[PDB]
């Protein structure tokens, strides 16, 4: 019953890198809009690429004949900007989308919380580190612009929901564990068995994500990762769409973790996830990030070209499990078939892993982070700065 709606080729603004690229999309009766650099010759859908619960708007700048799709997923306000040569091709893609669109629909207050740090800006908003005032508990606060617009042991859940006259709010679950950049700072390099801890837990997000909610995370980074008071993974829901900052070309963003298909805007798939894992895993095993350099140029070339090397201390369970997750062709990367998160479970790396175990938490963390409680605040104190 999934068919094409309507296919051609389209100027699709890059996601990292803000130059203009043609790419050939095809829109389908399912919902989803995706684009390639070549026309395929051609399975669950991704809701990253879906258009269903979004708004159309029709613009003339920067550039004339511009079209945005501006989608609300999950707790993330995201745009994708097109643009076609004439106005009425534009009212074509539109008024296509629009239909399909159309096809697929067939108290707690402010005053309840206390400011403590920003945590980001957005385009369509901020997000705040909140305390409530009756718990002392620790929240990311998402606000965001109204006009404008699930549980799992290893993601930050989303706690409440509600909004002002103006602002939409979603309430994170904050982590006070401490950064995981911090512990991998402060300790240098983790044991591949405490990495393989960590990304044990990791694998179970990712493949809970892909398979139960069908959707890439996209954003798997060491930034992104924290530690509950019990010394258990969290990955991060606290990110907000930023406009790019202008190497004299406008970038968004550090491309450092970014997958080679993402950095070409590519089509994309669960694989982007299981490239992020080895960047992630690559850092916790060799004490540096895989691909490191200055020039944004050259820095594109590290990730797109350069193969990835392996110091001499890491064993070759890691370095298979390693080299697999940093194939360049995600097609070709490990995690990357129909399998997905079963390829990598059942990869000798985590051989003895049983993953029944890893979703109920049986596993011991090997680290303990120095905290009493949820609400104790040691993580948010100057000693952050040592
Ligand atoms: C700076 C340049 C730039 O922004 N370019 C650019 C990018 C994009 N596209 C995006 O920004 N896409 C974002 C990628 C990261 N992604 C993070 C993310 C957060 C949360 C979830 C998520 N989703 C669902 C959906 C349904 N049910 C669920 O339970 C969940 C749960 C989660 C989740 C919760 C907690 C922790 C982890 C996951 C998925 C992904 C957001 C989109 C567009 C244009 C441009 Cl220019």
């Amino acid at each position: 019953d999934v068919a094409i709606v309507k296919e051609g080729w389209l100027h699709k603004r890059g996601e990292y890198i803000k130059t203009w690229r043609p790419r050939y999309f095809l829109l389908k009766n399912d919902g989803t809009f995706i684009g390639y650099k070549e026309r395929p010759q051609d399975e669950a859908p991704l809701n990253n690429f879906s258009v269903a619960q979004c708004q159309l708007m029709k613009t003339e700048r920067p550039r004339p004949n511009t079209f945005i799709i501006r989608c609300l997923q999950w707790t993330t306000v995201i745009e994708r900007t097109f643009h076609v040569e004439t106005p009425e091709e534009r009212e074509e893609w539109t008024t296509a989308i629009q239909t399909v669109a159309d096809g697929l629909k067939k108290r707690v207050t402010m005053n309840e919380f206390e400011y403590l740090k920003l945590l980001g800006k957005g385009t369509f908003g901020k997000v705040i580190l909140v305390k409530e005032k009756a718990t002392g508990r620790y929240y990311a606060m998402k606000i965001l612009k109204k006009e404008v617009i699930s549980r799992h042991p290893f993601l930050t859940a989303l706690k409440y929901s509600f909004q002002t006259h103006d602002r939409l709010c979603f309430v994170m679950e904050y982590a006070n564990g401490g950064e995981l950049f911090f512990h991998l700072s402060r300790e240098r390099v983790f044991s591949e068995d405490r990495a393989r801890f960590y990304g044990a837990e990791i694998v179970s997000a990712l493949d809970y994500l892909h398979s139960e909610k069908n959707v890439v995370y996209r954003d798997l980074k060491l930034e992104n990762l924290m530690l509950d008071k019990d010394g258990h993974i969290k990955i991060t829901d606290f990110g907000l769409c930023k406009e790019g900052i202008k190497t004299m070309k406008t970038f968004c963003g550090t491309p450092e973790y970014l997958a080679p298909e993402v950095l070409e805007d590519n089509d994309y798939g669960r694989a982007v996830d299981w490239w992020g894992l080895g960047v992630v895993m690559y850092e916790m095993m060799c004490g540096r990030l895989p691909f490191y350099n200055q020039d944004h140029e050259k820095l594109f070339e590290l990730i797109l070209m350069e193969e990835i090397r392996f110091p001499r201390t890491l064993g070759p369970e890691a370095k298979s499990l390693l080299s697999g997750l940093l194939k360049k062709d995600p097609k070709q990367r490990l995690g990357g078939g129909s399998e997905d998160a079963k390829e990598i479970m059942q990869h000798r790396f985590f051989a003895g892993i049983v993953w029944q175990h890893v979703y109920e938490k049986k596993l011991s963390p090997p680290f303990k982070p120095q905290v009493t409680s949820e609400t104790d605040t040691r993580y948010f104190d100057e000693e952050f700065t040592a």
